[PDB]
């Protein structure tokens, strides 16, 4: 299939991901875009696991199936943690670019719900 594919990043934060985790949930009930959608297809408060369905008239000029999946696991013994993303994705056409801009941006707008948690 010439449509679909993800693509997943691993980086690290700062502080814990019990915090982490959380407050990122939390932030997924405002949308990412004017017209956009989110649901969560799956979670668990635990193992800090979700994956969310992302849609929205603006990010569908591109993909027609897009979901972000995450998974937080802490460093040491409150070190930081590390925090992996995905776009699950099944693009309209071929043609269209794999998400390297709209996940390096994911992980712009995760440094931040780091910086924000840790002085805050």
């Amino acid at each position: 299939s010439t449509l679909k594919g993800a693509l997943s990043v691993k980086f690290d934060v700062k502080c814990p991901a019990d915090k982490f985790f959380s407050a990122f949930v939390e932030d997924t009930n405002r949308p990412f875009e004017k017209n956009g959608k989110t649901e969560i297809e799956a979670v668990d408060l635990v193992k800090k696991t979700m994956t969310i369905q992302m849609s929205g008239s603006e990010i569908q000029k591109y993909f027609k199936t897009l979901k972000g999946s995450i998974a937080v696991t802490p460093i040491g013994v409150g070190d930081g943690s590390h925090v992996v993303w995905t776009f699950h994705f099944e693009k309209v056409h071929k043609d269209i670019d794999d998400p390297h801009s709209i996940i390096d941006e994911s992980v712009k707008y995760f440094k931040k719900l780091d910086e924000a948690i840790l002085n805050f």
